[PDB]
RNA sequence: GCCCUGAAAAUGGAUGGCGCUCAAGCGUGUUACCUAUACUCUACCGUCAGGGUUGAUAUGAUGCCCUGACGAGUAGGCAGG
């Protein structure tokens, strides 16, 4: 009642809870998604070999 | 050309000094040698630029790592402590 829900309006006049600018807080799962993984090129060595 | 005369100032006095006369002087030529915080190569610190790396089961993706270049400073500005 005090702060409101998705089906109940908040008792505060004209107030709604703030929105999210990102859907989830774990970007690891977003990267590990099939669509992202199927569009990227293979990665490197993570520690480049010294050539000269 | 060199040297000499012309050429007199006040504390004692300065090719920097000693001293030097086929010079250790003057003109000219040939080599060797000495040494700057400059140049060349290397290491280390920092700054700037271009890049690599999220895949869990280990901690900083403002992380870790690869590559190149650069570094004087009053008044003054900005940044990290
Ligand atoms: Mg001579
Ligand atoms: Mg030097
Ligand atoms: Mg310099
Ligand atoms: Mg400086």
């Amino acid at each position: 009642q005090v702060w409101g829900s998705e089906t109940v309006a908040s008792s505060k006049v004209g107030y709604t809870l703030p929105s999210h600018i990102i859907s989830t807080s774990d970007v690891t799962r977003i990267i590990n998604s099939s669509e992202i993984q199927s569009a990227i090129r293979p990665a490197g060595q993570a520690t480049q070999k010294r050539t000269h």
